[PDB]
């Protein structure tokens, strides 16, 4: 596999790179995202997003700071936690939460985080320049329908996806005051103007779920969860947009997650030469436990063949995750290609895993 940012050989002399984040366009091109963490894993800390770009399906990469922090603090100042999308006009949306403070985003105020943003980018020209970031809430002109109880959101990590009739829908999490605690929950926002303003979506069922990602399925929204110390990754439908949720029992508890806290991964479609639907699932199976999140395996299943289990392709990182901070990982199909980039001691590293869709294709 490729070394895609390599914390002993980067541009920035970053110590650490985390949260990674791909794209494949239309026209080919692969466009990824990382936390550029300079200073070392941590969470809590000084943090910009780069950007990887290659023309050549992978060999080479052209580097770039796609966001930079809001600059307040050399130390607690980070834009983090990508989440991506390309509308139907090609547009590419990167939206990421923004801090600048210590202490853990959903739980650490019982009042709305004051040092908490949303910040959003495009490109109109696949990913060679950015706009102005764009604050998301900041006022209440871009992001309707946030609760008034909100202590932070930002989006799902990963990838959104584009409906039938164009609405973009991405991935979401927040956290709640509720009687005198803090909740979090996964929720969707969807936007109808190319990523001019969004609708927020109603919470998921169950508190403790938080990074997500949801794929369409005959205008329903079907949601990948992570579902801390379940032991599992949760799974839910809305047939309204993300208004209303219920369990969806087919990916509900099928892919385990080991012992401790959950993690992040990544859920696309794909669908195959036959016509089927099928559901592809990246995350650590964890078999060591809590934050080792050892192998990064793929999973699908068939949504036009639902008796059939879920099924192990293959296992992209054999290895144990580095406990300071890995297993993340994301998924990216485009035009019968399926590419993967995922954490890797400290570094980000990238597979085209193209073959693996040929064995599923059967052809
Ligand atoms: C913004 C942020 O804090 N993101 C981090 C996230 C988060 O802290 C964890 O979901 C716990 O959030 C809650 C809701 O309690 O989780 C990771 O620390 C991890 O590797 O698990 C990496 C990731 O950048």
């Amino acid at each position: 596999p490729l070394i895609l940012f390599n914390k002993d050989n980067n541009i920035w002399n970053s110590k650490y790179f985390r949260i990674p984040n791909i794209q494949l366009l239309n026209d080919g091109t692969i466009l990824t995202f990382s936390d550029i963490r300079y200073n070392g894993p941590d969470d809590h800390a000084y943090i910009d997003i780069a950007s990887a770009r290659s023309t050549d399906f992978g060999k080479t990469w052209s580097y770039d700071i796609a966001m930079k922090n809001n600059r307040i603090d050399s130390t607690y100042s980070r834009v983090m936690d990508s989440t991506t999308v390309i509308t139907n006009t090609g547009r590419i949306i990167l939206i990421a939460g923004s801090w600048n403070t210590n202490g853990n985003w959903a739980m650490t105020t019982s009042t709305r985080r004051s040092d908490w943003s949303v910040q959003m980018i495009y490109s109109d020209d696949n990913g060679l320049t950015w706009s102005n970031k764009i604050d998301l809430t900041k006022d209440s002109s871009k992001v309707k329908n946030q609760p008034s109880n909100t202590i932070g959101w930002l989006g799902g990590v990963g990838s959104g996806i584009v409906m039938d009739d164009g609405t973009i829908v991405m991935p979401a999490q927040i956290s709640l005051r509720e009687n005198n605690e803090n909740n979090y929950y996964s929720l969707i926002i969807y936007s109808k103007d190319n990523g001019e303003t969004w609708t927020m979506g109603n919470k998921v069922p169950n508190s403790n779920t938080s990074e997500n990602m949801v794929i369409e399925l005959d205008g329903a929204l079907i949601m990948s969860t992570r579902y801390d110390y379940s032991g599992y990754r949760a799974a839910y439908i809305s047939h309204d947009l993300g208004s209303t949720w219920e369990i969806y029992e087919p990916l509900n508890g099928k892919v385990l997650t080991g012992k401790g806290s959950g993690c992040q991964g990544s859920f696309i479609k794909a669908t195959t030469s036959n016509g089927h639907r099928i559901g592809l699932i990246s995350a650590p199976k964890n078999t060591k436990g809590e934050y080792i999140r050892d192998n990064i395996a793929v999973y699908m299943i068939d949504f036009d063949d639902l008796s059939k289990r879920v099924q192990e392709i293959c296992i992209p990182y054999p290895k144990d995750g580095n406990k300071l901070g890995g297993g993340y990982s994301c998924l990216s199909f485009k035009n019968s290609h399926l590419s993967i980039v995922y954490e890797a001691n400290g570094n980000i590293e990238y597979q085209d895993l193209t073959p693996y869709y040929s064995l599923i294709n059967k052809q």
